[PDB]
């Protein structure tokens, strides 16, 4: 479906949601994937325009002259992989799980990543949860 958006033109409900369905299944069948996040001796194969559009320091790495041409990205070994998992997935599909186990984790790699929306929601259910 679609509708009159704020300005005259007709604007599609479902497209960027799709668009993103379609990413996050080209992600796991492996087509397209430019790059290997290696996270304590895990890897996780992605797409660098998504990873940039989602990530402060995924943006300043593949926008850097020399680092935008890695295929292979090391993150710093005290990262946490699931912390990783549940951002990557946030990243191609808009939901995070977060819940009591895993939200320091993901919160601290969030902080590292530089996806500050996803800082400060963490910090909301960590102040409400005190
Ligand atoms: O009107 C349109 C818009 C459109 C988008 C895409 N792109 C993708 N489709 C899927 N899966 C569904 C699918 C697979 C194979 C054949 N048909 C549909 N996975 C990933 C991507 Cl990137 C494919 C066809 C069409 N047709
Ligand atoms: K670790």
């Amino acid at each position: 479906l679609y509708f009159q958006g704020a300005d005259s033109c007709i604007q599609f409900t479902r497209h960027a949601s799709d668009v993103l369905l379609n990413l996050n299944r080209l992600r796991s069948r492996d087509i397209l994937t430019d790059v290997v996040i290696v996270v304590s001796r895990e890897q996780f194969r992605a797409h660098k325009t998504v990873l940039m559009a989602c990530s402060g320091l995924f943006y300043s790495i593949f926008t850097d002259q020399l680092k935008c041409n890695l295929s292979v990205i090391n993150l710093d070994p005290e990262i946490n992989p699931e912390g990783f998992c549940i951002l990557l997935d946030f990243m191609y599909t808009s939901r995070l799980n977060l819940r009591e186990g895993n939200i320091m984790a993901v919160m601290a790699t969030a902080m590292y990543l530089q996806m500050e929306h996803v800082v400060d929601t963490c910090r909301k259910f960590i102040k409400a949860s005190e």
